[PDB]
């Protein structure tokens, strides 16, 4: 996250860390036995921690607990990254408390000017690589479709949104990929991509979390 502040351990109760022998990407918590990430965070090996703050020390609050199955969107297309969602099942439930909670997922999609919270322990730099040890946080609103296609001409589909600031300094980054983008206490987007990092007129790319909605409830109960 760049230009974002220090959330405080534990205030993004939804917020887990994908771990393969170190921090890959975000993800959140929407059930005791259910994650949501990004399908371009997908791999084997995948440990989630719940309750973290910070990735380098055990403090305590922390759950670590092995995925049973990724599920891929079937439609995810890496090269326009498109459908960029994937359901990861935990090998056992989280015990959810007000330091692991789950986030609600939308009802109705959410307009431009609606503000926002991105969360992550992803890069902090938009020239180099500065990855933070605590959980970083950036309240940014959702752009209108106009300025979001006039930013990426022909790289944005119905399932994408634009969130953050055109003047630049303040965006998602790597790192926060898979992560939650929460508004109204919902969970509206996930970090999926965007031009470099708080570059000017380079707003982040989100996943449309409403358009898959009856997806993920579909997918959850036959799983
Ligand atoms: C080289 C590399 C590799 C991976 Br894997 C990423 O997810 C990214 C990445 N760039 C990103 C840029 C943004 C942004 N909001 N500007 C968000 C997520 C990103 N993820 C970059
Ligand atoms: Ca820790």
């Amino acid at each position: 996250i760049v230009g974002g502040y220090t959330c405080g351990a534990n205030t993004v109760p939804y917020q887990v860390s994908l771990n393969s022998g170190y921090h890959f990407c975000g993800g959140s918590l929407i059930n005791s036995q259910w994650v949501v990430s990004a399908a371009h965070c997908y791999k084997s090996g995948i440990q989630v921690r719940l309750g973290e703050d910070n990735i380098n020390v055990v403090e305590g609050n922390e759950q670590f607990i092995s995925a049973s199955k990724s599920i891929v969107h079937p439609s995810y297309n890496s090269n326009t990254l498109n459908n960029d969602i994937m359901l990861i099942k935990l090998k056992s439930a989280a015990s959810l408390n007000s330091r692991v909670a789950s986030i609600s997922l939308p009802t109705s999609c959410a307009s431009a000017g609606t503000q926002c919270l991105i969360s992550g322990w992803g890069n902090t730099k938009s020239s180099g690589t500065s990855y933070p040890d605590v959980l970083k946080c950036l309240k940014a609103p959702i752009l209108s479709d106009s300025s979001c296609k006039s930013a990426y001409p022909g790289q944005i589909t119905s399932n994408m949104f634009c969130a953050g600031y055109l003047e630049g300094g303040k965006d998602s980054c790597q790192g926060d990929s898979g992560g939650p983008v929460v508004c109204s206490g919902k969970l509206q987007g996930i970090v999926s991509w965007g031009s470099g990092c708080a570059q000017k007129n380079k707003p982040g790319v989100y996943t449309k979390v409403c358009n898959y909605v009856s997806w993920i409830k579909q997918t959850i109960a036959s799983n």
